[PDB]
């Protein structure tokens, strides 16, 4: 089920950019056994924006072929083109992937109508399930509530990441929808909260350093259960913050090469993680105690 | 490369095919107007939905026709620096005089990755490169002192500043050599931003009324702030109507209007909204244009 605590997975690369399968089959191990809910591959965590076409579909048919069924995997296809964004999700359909994750066009600023058939299109094309993303902070445009019901109508669209960390939104997303309609967060700090309100996953950056603890923070929101979900989530706020010090997925690549997971790539225009920033994150691995 | 520069569109047919004679048509306008470049596959010119060989071809069409006339630049940033090196790369192979670079969008990269991204660029193509801030659609912001450092690599030359922050275009005027040059990419800004030293603007409404684009551009560039501030200030219904909503939506609009291209758009743009007709319509007889 496409529900709980589904990591944004990073896409490991060696030192000279290139993908590391072998570390990439580590990383899906680790979720395998911490109780991660879904993995959710070459999205924006996973560098999306510096993968070709032929790598894309690269690590999504290695991920669906080691995960076997076991949890689901979603794929990131969304584009700023119509037609690249079908050709992304069909490539996700051909590789096995469960879903498919649809960032809203970054860059171009489509209008609500542009946005609504941008998703009706890709949602008729392609007969995989879809999930649409709203991080205006990044794109440059916001899906607005009225726009996102709109959407929640298509078939083959089954539910949002909503970014924002904006919990009136969540709220009003959240009342506006089916309840077959799922309300996932996109903002680690306050993912518990959109899940007391009645979202059903958090799309996380921190699953990917403390898995098991995020596993645990959103079965706990997810059922209610305040207390101890604002108490595990009160106790990773440190990692929360210092995974963004740099734009996401800098911090948490260094955090991952601190582990041992994975090797020190990243492909430019991304930049391994500032000195003056290695302290902070640190010191937050080891409060958490994830090192 | 100085004055008047058009973000050109890119015309398209009603079902998204590209209209070469349409494109022909809107060179040969900016020709006898007196504009003073063409930026071909640019923002205004829908580059995110252009693939790799219409863009290439795009460009090709255009500095075929203009042949040496006056230069053309070619959009070629991208998000992911090894893109924007095979963008630039057929860019100059395609004759392009120079290329428009916009700071990687949404994937948000430190100072420093920005500094990375277009000093390995510069590098990589032997093409004269022009730097884009527009934080407005990027998610991202390259301050001045970034830019300071880039106006020192080789290769790059200049700078598109669409903030429409005026102590943002003097900031970085003063920091840089009077060999960068920086240009306007705010369109109700332009004329101050000239005035203040800047060299040119890469325009929105240049689309629409090239000449008084061009006659705004040489008087403000030889400091008659009087003419080009009356000149502006004339067309400052038709600079805001044009963002009515987002670009290049309206001015495909407004050029279908005026009979120069046809009502073809491509998702996920949408061609513009009905209630945003008259006042665009209105801003076009207000300032000549139709
Ligand atoms: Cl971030
Ligand atoms: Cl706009």
């Amino acid at each position: 089920m496409i529900a709980g605590s589904m990591v944004a997975l990073v896409t490991p690369f060696d030192a000279q950019g290139r993908l590391d399968w072998d570390s990439l089959a580590k990383l899906v191990d680790f979720h395998l056994q911490e109780g991660t809910n879904a993995i959710v591959a070459v999205g924006t965590t996973g560098e999306s924006a510096t993968l070709d076409v032929e790598e894309h579909i690269q690590v999504i048919r290695r991920v669906v072929d080691q995960v076997k069924g076991r949890i689901p995997v979603i794929a990131g296809t969304g584009a700023n083109s119509t037609r690249e964004a079908v050709a992304l999700t069909e490539a996700a359909k051909s590789g096995g992937a469960d879903a498919c994750l649809l960032v809203t066009p970054y860059y171009n600023k489509p209008t609500q109508e542009g946005m609504y058939q941008h998703f009706r299109h890709i949602a008729e094309a392609v007969a995989i399930p879809q999930i649409l993303y709203n991080v205006p902070g990044r794109t440059s445009c916001d899906m607005l509530p009225e726009t996102v019901e709109r959407l929640s109508k298509v078939p083959n669209i089954i539910g949002i990441k909503e970014a924002t960390g904006d919990l009136q939104r969540a709220k009003e997303v959240i009342e506006r929808v089916g309840k077959d309609f799922l309300v996932y967060s996109g903002d680690d700090a306050t993912a518990v909260e959109l899940m007391l309100l009645g979202g059903k996953g958090n799309i996380s950056v921190t699953a990917n350093v403390a898995p098991r603890a995020m596993s645990d923070l959103c079965a706990a929101a997810m059922r209610g259960d305040a207390a101890a979900a604002r108490a595990i989530n009160d106790r990773l706020m440190p990692l929360h913050k210092a995974l963004f010090i740099e734009s996401n997925p800098i911090p948490v690549k260094w955090a991952l090469h601190e582990m041992g997971l994975i090797p020190e790539g990243i492909r430019l225009p991304l930049t391994w993680l500032s000195p003056r920033c290695h302290e902070p994150l640190r010191q937050a691995m080891r409060q958490t105690g994830v090192l």
